[PDB]
């Protein structure tokens, strides 16, 4: 749990250009 406001301002809008790996090639991030 963040401070409320603190992230979301940054960390919603983060996954808006984000997401595209952390939902795919974030998967290779792990490799094993």
């Amino acid at each position: 749990p963040p401070l409320s406001q603190e992230t979301f301002s940054d960390l919603w809008k983060l996954l808006k250009k984000w997401k595209m790996r952390r939902n795919q090639f974030w998967v290779k991030v792990q490799r094993g």
